[PDB]
């Protein structure tokens, strides 16, 4: 039962934009029971029958998962207009977040947001959903200990393509893991975008000639490691999702430590 009644909710400022409309944070409210924060998803053209059924077909999306660090969906009102209510991270998105708190972020932190996320990787994988748009972009902040994977919905990347996605357009979860590989250096680089300055066109080459980003400063050596395995030109020597997951566990237990 997803369905949710308008007068439950309080729409307020707007947070962003999407292929359908403004998305908004307000309150859900409930007899009892104080009162959710949630992201909500409008729609402009949602008048069309052919508009609403690919905007609600990202609620369906959504709907399929139900992982700690993967926004969660929350309903959906199917009156117009139409509007997907979505579990809110307070926090925002993970660049802005370590733009500003560049300076009040220790190492440790950077690590488990490249872990928890690499957890909802490893399910999606196991799922066999390929994303297919890992990007910063895209991962949220719900606490300071806490990010998450936006709405799909909301989320060509050339600068984070894997290159036979590239190439040939197979996208699958080794290519996801590369474009994971990217996401984990924009974290360590505190939300610095790959190839700055770089048109989209001179990257495959790049790519091809063996040319990869950099290591971060201060990014310890095993990690780099595992973005270069991230990284490898053939997708079968990639690691998976859950191999991943038991690397990014290890290496964060071994900074906590310092
Ligand atoms: C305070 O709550 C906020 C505020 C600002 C952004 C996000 C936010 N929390 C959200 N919580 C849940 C959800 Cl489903 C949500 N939805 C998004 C809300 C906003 C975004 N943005 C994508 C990046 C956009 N912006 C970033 C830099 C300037 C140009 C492009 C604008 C923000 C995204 C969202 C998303 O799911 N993805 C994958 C990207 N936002």
């Amino acid at each position: 039962d997803y369905e949710i009644q308008r007068e439950r909710i309080e729409l307020g400022r707007c947070i962003g934009e999407g292929q359908f409309g403004d998305v908004h944070q307000g309150i859900y409210m409930s007899p009892e029971n104080p009162a959710l924060a949630v992201a909500i998803k409008t729609c402009k053209n949602c008048t069309s029958d052919s508009v609403r059924e690919k905007f609600l077909q990202e609620a369906l999306t959504m709907r399929q998962f139900d992982h700690p660090h993967i926004v969660k969906l929350i309903g959906v009102i199917t009156e117009n207009p139409v509007w997907i209510i979505m579990e809110l991270c307070t926090l925002g998105e993970l660049r802005s977040f370590l733009q500003v708190r560049k300076y009040s972020l220790d190492l440790a932190s950077l690590i488990l947001y490249a872990y928890q996320l690499s957890t909802a990787l490893a399910y999606l994988e196991s799922k066999r959903f390929v994303h297919r748009d890992i990007a910063a972009r895209n991962v949220l902040v719900s606490s300071n200990d806490c990010v998450k994977l936006g709405d799909f919905g909301l989320s060509l990347p050339i600068k984070w393509m894997a290159p036979e996605s590239i190439n040939f357009r197979r996208f699958t979860s080794a290519s996801d893991v590369w474009m994971f590989g990217v996401c984990m250096w924009e974290i360590l680089m505190h939300g610095v975008k790959p190839f700055q300055g770089v048109k989209n066109n001179d990257v495959i080459g790049r790519i091809e000639n063996g040319e990869r980003l950099p290591m971060p400063p201060n990014c310890p050596p095993t990690l780099y490691s595992l973005m270069t395995k991230c990284w490898a030109y053939d997708p079968s020597r990639r690691p998976r999702f859950t191999e991943l997951k038991a690397q990014l566990s290890t290496i964060l237990e071994e900074e906590k430590l310092q």
